[PDB]
């Protein structure tokens, strides 16, 4: 499974729209930033660091609440930032992977 990190409107005609939290299925990714994927029905091309990817277990989360944490001990997480697999919960941002309060997410 891959996730939409970021909204993604079409600029040119081939383009396919992500909205964040968007499950992605791969169509072609012989070129290494643009990749052809399948939302719905719906065909096109997008940004390959826009998507991360999803192992077959994991959720997907957007954050409800800004959470820093000493990276030492913890990750970071803006409003809205989307991400994926007590009280804590280890998940990844694709860049970094680290613990947040599970309390800082909703589901999507």
């Amino acid at each position: 499974s891959y996730v939409a990190l970021y909204k993604f409107l079409p600029q040119e005609n081939n383009d396919l729209a992500l909205q964040p939290g968007d499950r992605i299925m791969l169509v072609d990714d012989s070129n290494e930033d643009w990749w052809k994927g399948k939302i719905g029905d719906r065909v096109g091309f997008f940004p390959a660091n826009f998507v991360i990817r999803v192992r077959p277990g994991e959720n997907v989360w957007r954050c409800c609440q800004p959470f820093s944490g000493n990276k030492e001990q913890y990750m970071s997480l803006k409003e809205n930032q989307i991400c994926v697999g007590d009280g804590f919960i280890r998940v990844s941002s694709g860049k970094k992977r680290g613990l947040v309060p599970v309390d800082a997410l909703t589901e999507i």
